[PDB]
């Protein structure tokens, strides 16, 4: 199979990152949807890296606020190396969540094989707090700050979090979805000078435009590595309640396999992050199945599917 | 009453072109809501030429996997001779449907009195199967094919549609709102080089673009008249849930209304087609009156009805 | 604080400006939700003056077809008072409504001190009627004709509004959300050449265009007070349901916060009016809290809320 369509699935069954239980059952629940057998129906080279153990840390006192740190940093550093992993035997890693502390591993992971990665991070937040600005003590609202090279010596040494080397730069990350980021977070973003697209930003451009300046914000130089880091709670909560953190007013069902159909066509997704889907928040059982249908539907259309059709290159008129 | 507003209702009560029973009940239930009444409220020239009776065949054995030949053939062939006795008596047809099959005898028909018509076809799917390519076997997902100029001699000899002759080009139908393509179809769509809107480009350029250059393609070297070929599965399941084949991330509500207004700016729509309201296929009797209520306000936009309003040629101030 | 965030809450509790009862509990529902809180939380400068008494009016009986005329007259007239006030203490005013009519008032009272102000008419109703133009005979949906100059001559001696005096130019108004326009609204609008977005504008164009249309059309020639009469109605009934008048395809909540956004960039909102809150017209308890929450979340966007995030001028990592 083509590049674009050679994947290395890894099962992420994590939650330690925020206090809500249920996001650990994201990978079993998008495996039983049938994601690994729709994605050979589309003529891809898959190959199942499993669902990673997580051994329980007892004793994981917090770093101040920040809850549970050797838990999220043991996670994200199993995860680097899997990733890593992954990348070395030429396969897009596609990660299934799980919290999106795991970031942190994923995108180290895949920086170790591919240091010229560029980020495209669809969310509601920004999840860019560092362990002192943080409000919550959420470790899934701050893995950005732990990648960025620009805040080196703003990250205090927290424990689990030692084997970190910050690999992304501030000019290489792209935000698209932004409707809840805390005080300190939109100071990052404006001090350090990071290329994001809110709601208000989609609003006003469209989501055509939003794709057209994000891809030629990170590839207008040179041809460079895709990591897309999509938060199921990116898109408007009619699309995926069974989430965490919903925030109303969010990206369409439409405009989130747009994001991902353009990604595909560059032919440059090196690794992809479907996190925060949380089966035990759904007020009703159709609101889990219509989360995982439209994650499914996401990451689908990340390696291939298409709106206007698909063809194998055979005759069908012969 | 104006060119624009003088219509000619056609009743299609027909549902053999698809498995799923009550699309035959489409007239009577848009007939119900008041359609022809708050037509000639709107200064509609309006002359109702009832529901063709279509007479049960039996032993129709099914050509294939084709189910149905000869019921369909029929149904399409009194379609055609009714549109084209509608259109030589200066009249927009107005088709009630029924499944999308119909189609065949629409187009037909109103091609025998306009060979210079163009096509807007407003569905989630491309209907350009041939009794060859399909792998259902119903005809509803068909019609494009047995019209197709350029597909002539790829039609085998299906029985009862020998009186079917291709009356369009590739070149002359514009497809708006796809989002379900079988490979086969999608084949078809970029071999023979039609234009095509899909959910991505809907998403991309923006209703109002969309809408700019599917005119401009059409009537851009001189006026020709317009047929609207508008499946209701073509806007989203949110809007017009009974019907056949639903599909997720579809046309809004605004955007068919935009579609429909626009072509009635024009002064140019010759022939109407509403088909798929299945008023069966509704989970709630909410869900029926939503998918009609919507089917009558596109069908109400098509004939004049702007949201920016309306006014009589009279001085209301005096 | 700032110009921009400095408020003057003035709650009207008035419903005879139409016939359905509980729109008076509007500035109750709306102050229960934590509006004023939450304007303090955002470094709003935030003064309560109350609700407004609306001491009985009976023996008030019809205007030719126009229902409760020296009610509406002397609410309006009263709010014109108040509204006054508040400007004469450098507050931006705060109407929590109550129905439409006390547009009339609300206007005429911020154009007493700002007589330079330019009106954005956030609604699925242009309220243009004249009170020889309605069928209805509700005031509500009357304000504009009563407050436009060139109307002069063709508003009837009302009872209780002897006090009117037109206060804006057709000119110097700008609809936004509009698609449910009677015929005589209609020949007003285009008539007198009043500068609209129809939802078929809205989808044309897209928010972004319609906003950066409407800033220039208006603060173009030169910098003035913007007065935002914000009917709840101009928003679709799926985020604000609990509403007298409610019209299908409206204005999305990101629209709204769009709008919103837009008009506390320039700096100088200046007059507000959140009309047409019914708590008493929710088919379900939840359909009045959307309701409520979509409204207070519009007038925290008026006032700085950005969904990009906000910071306070302080250095957050130290
Ligand atoms: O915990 C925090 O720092 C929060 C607190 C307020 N709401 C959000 C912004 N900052 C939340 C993070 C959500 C993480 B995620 O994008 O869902 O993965
Ligand atoms: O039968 C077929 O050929 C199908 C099978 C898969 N889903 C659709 C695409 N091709 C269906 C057509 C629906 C027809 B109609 O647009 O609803 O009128
Ligand atoms: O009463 C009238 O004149 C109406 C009658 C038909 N529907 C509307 C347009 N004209 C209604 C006004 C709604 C007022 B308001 O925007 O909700 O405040
Ligand atoms: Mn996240
Ligand atoms: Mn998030
Ligand atoms: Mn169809
Ligand atoms: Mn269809
Ligand atoms: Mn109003
Ligand atoms: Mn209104």
């Amino acid at each position: 199979s083509a590049k674009s369509r050679t994947i290395g699935i890894i099962g992420a069954p994590f939650s330690k990152g925020q206090p809500r239980g249920g996001v650990e059952e994201g990978p079993t629940v998008l495996r039983k949807a049938g994601l690994l057998e729709k994605l050979k129906e589309q003529e891809c080279d898959v190959k199942d890296y499993g669902d990673l153990p997580f051994a329980d840390i007892p004793n994981d006192s917090p770093f101040q606020i920040v809850k549970n740190p050797r838990s999220v940093g043991k996670a994200s550093e199993q995860l680097a190396g899997k990733v890593a992993e992954v990348k070395k035997n030429g396969r897009i890693s596609l990660v299934l969540g799980g919290d999106h502390s795991l970031a942190i591993g994923s995108i180290s992971g895949h920086a170790r094989v591919h240091p010229d990665l560029g980020v495209i991070w669809v969310d509601a937040h920004t999840d860019i707090n560092t362990p002192l600005t943080t409000t919550s003590g959420n470790l899934h609202g701050q893995p950005v700050s732990f990648l960025l090279k620009e805040l080196k010596g703003k990250i205090p040494d927290v424990p689990g979090f030692s084997w970190v080397t910050p690999c992304i730069s501030a000019k290489d990350i792209v935000y698209i979805g932004l409707r809840d980021v805390d005080p300190g977070e939109h100071y990052i973003l404006k001090t350090l000078g990071i290329k994001y697209f809110s709601m208000t930003e989609v609003d006003r451009l469209g989501i055509g435009k939003v794709m057209e300046e994000t891809l030629s914000y990170l590839l207008g130089r040179k041809k460079r590595p895709i990591h897309l880091s999509f938060d199921v709670d990116g898109l408007d909560p009619s699309f995926t309640p069974a989430t965490g953190t919903p925030v109303v007013g969010g990206l369409t069902y439409r405009e989130g396999l747009y994001i991902t159909e353009e990604i595909y066509k560059t032919g440059l997704l090196s690794g992809l992050d479907i996190m925060e889907v949380n089966p035990s928040l759904g007020k009703t059982p159709e609101e889990v199945t219509r989360t995982v249908n439209t994650a499914v539907a996401i990451t689908l259309a990340c390696f291939g599917l298409a709106r206007e059709g698909n063809h194998k290159p055979i005759d069908y008129l012969n």
